[PDB]
């Protein structure tokens, strides 16, 4: 799998998820170079807190990389793509990227998905695997110590978390449980699917979505503001992590490991590894899956899923001097010594290759950390450039997290997802100029709104007014046109 005769040494900026760098000795990196003689060395700044500003800072500086990488990247990777910051792939994808040009092959959605105005592909994307993203978790050992069953629909949603809260589940004599905690801020935000609005088109938090035919923000919609009504009220009763906003990464390490959380909307497969991971240290600890709660609207709503492809990856900077062993490099990630290591690790060290696939081992199988944070302490299952594989997840997802999954399929509760939409030139560069201004303000005035520190009426009209001086309709316009031109 060598691409190149002399070892090359490239550059790479790649922070990612606010918490995490590129290593040069990660084992998969560490087996990445061993593999493809490339090594990559990290020029971003480890104790910065914040992806996005990083990258920003990074384009500030004028001084370029060879490569950049992380998550929520593809906007900018477009953007300063065209404006000659990033090179165009499509080229070296053809002449000398076999298996991504094979990829793009059997998914012309995909290469359509990540394409800028220019026809260009500035970046080469991370490929999730999977159907399913997240659904509800609850705590059944609270539910028999109360006596009570699952909750179906919102009112026995409120009823059983007021029991959470009000009749010590624990047992410790304390109120101090904590009825919904989620290690994801922006779940807080989703709470107002159960009353029937949606807070995102996609896995991407705050995404647009198709509404027959038309083009909407969801928390431009009046249904938002209803919904953050009920959830600044859950707030208010503590029913809700008075610390959602900023507890954040280890929140389910924290508050199930520590006897306070009752309930979630998290991934199955890692969420569930919780029940043997707290087994020893929580006795009874029972996380169930279970289906949507009926909203006030009379469905069952789960409006994560899974993506075809995340709006990250990695990309070649003009600065890079060898873009042709880097194209060769990125297309490792495609090919299945590629792809085993990227989703499985080291080889002896995480897996083994057993009847021509990679299979974990125990060691990492019964760990009380989920099997995909191992790998990302490892450099593995990272937001670069590579296509994931199912089989990876399949592997240490338990047959109880297996029953929520097919529960979830069968119930036809996930909700189609926002595939993007196609813009012009200049469709783009206005939501360039808006969305993500736009965006930040949707985020301080949501966080307000669930906590206290905003009324959502008494703030709703003066909030639709930034909305549109802030340019959000014409963004949505923009889109739409770009809508009509596909429907
Ligand atoms: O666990 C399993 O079962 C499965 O997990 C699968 O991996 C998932 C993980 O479970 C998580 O879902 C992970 O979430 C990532 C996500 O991909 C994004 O990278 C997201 O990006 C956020 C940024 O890190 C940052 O917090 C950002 O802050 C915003 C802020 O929200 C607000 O907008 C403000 O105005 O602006 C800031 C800003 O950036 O300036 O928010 C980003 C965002 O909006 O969410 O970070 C999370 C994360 O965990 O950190 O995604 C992976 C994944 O691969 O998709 C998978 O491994 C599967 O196989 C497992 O079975
Ligand atoms: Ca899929
Ligand atoms: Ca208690
Ligand atoms: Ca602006």
């Amino acid at each position: 799998t060598w691409v190149t005769d002399k070892p090359l040494t490239l550059k790479i900026h790649m922070h990612f998820r606010d918490k995490w760098v590129w290593d040069e000795n990660w084992p998969v990196a560490k087996e990445s170079f061993r593999l493809t003689n490339v090594k990559l060395q990290s020029v971003a700044n480890k104790a910065a807190t914040n992806s996005q500003e990083q990258f920003n800072l990074m384009m500030a500086s004028g001084d370029l990389p060879d490569v950049v990488g992380g998550d929520n990247l593809k906007d900018k990777f477009i953007q300063y793509g065209q404006e000659g910051a990033f090179v165009p792939l499509n080229k070296l994808i053809d002449q000398y990227a076999p298996h991504i040009k094979a990829f793009f092959k059997s998914h012309p959605e995909v290469e359509r998905a990540i394409k800028a105005p220019d026809g260009n592909i500035y970046f080469i994307p991370y490929v999730p695997d999977g159907v399913v993203a997240r659904g509800y978790f609850i705590r059944e050992d609270w539910l028999k110590k109360l006596n009570l069953k699952p909750p179906q629909n919102i009112d026995e949603l409120y009823t059983v978390l007021k029991a959470f809260k009000e009749k010590d589940p624990n047992g410790n004599g304390k109120a101090d449980e904590v009825p919904f905690i989620d290690r994801h801020p922006d779940e807080v935000f989703r709470l107002v699917n159960f009353w029937g609005a949606r807070s995102s088109g996609s896995d991407n938090y705050m995404d647009f979505y198709i509404d027959n035919g038309r083009v909407k923000h969801p928390w431009a919609e009046t249904a938002f503001r209803d919904g953050m009504k009920h959830v600044a009220q859950w707030y208010k009763e503590g029913l809700i992590d008075k610390e959602i906003f900023t507890r954040k990464a280890k929140a389910r390490e924290q508050m199930f490991g520590g006897n306070l959380g009752g309930f979630t909307h998290d991934w199955f497969a890692s969420t569930m590894t919780f029940n043997e991971g707290l087994a020893k240290t929580v006795p009874g600890f029972k996380l169930i899956p279970i289906a949507p709660p009926t909203n006030s609207k009379g469905q069952r709503w789960e409006e994560d899923s899974r993506q075809k492809v995340r709006p990250d990856g990695w990309a070649i900077t003009v600065k890079n001097k060898n873009p042709v062993e880097t194209i060769k490099f990125f297309d490792f990630y495609f090919s299945r010594p590629g792809r085993d290591i990227s989703n499985f690790g080291v080889p002896g060290v995480t897996y083994d290759i057993k009847n021509g696939k990679a299979v974990f081992k125990d060691s990492v199988l019964k760990s009380p950390q989920p099997v995909n944070n191992q790998l990302y302490d490892m450099g593995a299952q990272i937001p670069i450039g590579f296509w994931q594989d199912y089989d990876y997840e399949r592997q240490w997802t338990t047959p109880e997290a297996q029953a929520g999954i097919d529960m979830y399929v069968k119930g036809k509760y996930v909700m189609p997802g926002f595939e993007g939409v196609n813009m012009t030139r200049e469709e783009r560069a206005i939501y360039d100029k808006y969305w993500a201004d736009v965006r930040t303000y949707m985020y301080e005035m949501g966080q307000a709104w669930v906590m206290g520190t905003k009324d959502v009426d008494k703030t709703w009209d003066e909030y639709q007014r930034q909305l549109k001086l802030r340019g959000l309709y014409q963004v949505l316009q923009m889109m739409q046109q770009a809508y009509d031109r596909q429907y």
